[PDB]
């Protein structure tokens, strides 16, 4: 079997990605947050604290002739970013462009941060890491990929992120269409439950290549690229204007600026990110001081290939018994 579903910015920055999700029987569309970073299915639903709800698409189980309550089991789970969630767990049937799985364990908030309130396109989130990270408890449950990889065509899954476009999530099999050149792999550790690889450098703009191991994970759920404090002040340092500000949270830069593009290395493949990409606009409505996409991981414990980097590369997450993860330009 095969699934692809079209993934959507959810706003005008790229902030995030939603991509529509069938739960249930009638099938209730809502549209997540596929994060390879994590490893929770969870969803806003008519268990969520009422006054939590500001939009969002809600998973009512009790609809669904296929739910069931998956009996003593709760989660709970906080991110990167600060935000959490928590609550119960049923069992249903989820789709994914196509791709069936069933007796998939479907999260159920009771609980979440005031972020997820406050975002109202984004309905929950459909966690692509390994399952070894996942929050349910007593009895850990699987990953939507990992209960679908034995009937996969390929035990595969890309992402195709899409600068201020849409793109695509793809199952089981690898668009030979969907990017140029060759697709280069390199080593995933699991060890952390992440797509963790190393990177063999980078390179500012038109400048020399660096060689230089950095490790991080490769995750669809984080918006910006966080990279080691050295390697982001060489980048900023080539921008007029710019610098770290402790009151806005980063390295900001002046609007009115042209950014340079950021290579990195993924063995002797290399993926440019244009200098477009790394512009997250202004601070505030109306400012001309603009966040940039290239932030400090110092203080993260990790470096983070989120969106801006992952964007500009066709992704390969394989899910092979030895996994590896494969980049190609687009």
């Amino acid at each position: 079997s095969t699934g692809s579903a079209t993934t959507t910015p959810i706003d005008s920055l790229d902030d995030a990605y939603i991509t529509p999700v069938q739960i249930g029987t009638p099938a209730q569309t809502l549209n997540l947050d596929f994060d390879t970073g994590s490893s929770d299915l969870w969803v806003f639903s008519s268990e969520t604290t009422a006054s939590e709800v500001d939009g969002q698409t809600i998973y009512t189980p009790s609809k669904s002739t296929t739910a069931k309550l998956l009996s003593g089991a709760t989660w709970s789970i906080s991110y990167g970013d600060g935000s959490s969630s928590s609550g119960d767990v049923y069992t249903d049937t989820v789709s994914v462009g196509g791709l069936t799985v069933t007796g998939q364990a479907v999260e159920s908030a009771k609980k979440v941060s005031s972020s997820f309130t406050e975002d109202s396109t984004i309905d929950g989130l459909l966690g692509l890491a390994f399952s070894t990270l996942n929050t349910v408890s007593p009895t850990q449950q699987k990953t939507f990929f990992d209960n679908a990889k034995a009937s996969l065509d390929s035990p595969v899954f890309t992402a195709d992120l899409g600068y201020h476009a849409p793109g695509t999530y793809n199952f089981g099999f690898i668009d030979t269409t969907a990017y140029t050149g060759s697709i280069t792999y390199t080593a995933v550790s699991t060890k952390q439950g992440f797509w963790e690889w190393t990177s063999t450098g980078y390179a500012v703009g038109s400048g020399t290549f660096k060689s230089t191991s950095i490790d991080g994970i490769a995750d669809t759920g984080t918006t910006l690229l966080y990279l080691p404090a050295t390697v982001v002040s060489a980048y900023w340092a080539q921008v007029s204007g710019a610098k770290s500000s402790s009151s806005v949270g980063g390295y900001v830069f002046p609007c009115s600026a042209t950014l340079p593009s950021f290579t990195f290395g993924v063995g002797s493949a290399r993926i440019v990110i244009p200098g477009d990409y790394i512009d997250f606009g202004p601070i505030s409505t109306g400012s001309s001081s603009c966040f940039g996409g290239i932030q400090s991981s110092a203080g993260i414990g990790i470096n983070i290939f989120g969106d801006v980097a992952l964007k500009a590369a066709f992704v390969v997450f394989n899910g092979a018994t030895t996994p590896t993860l494969g980049f190609a330009s687009k």
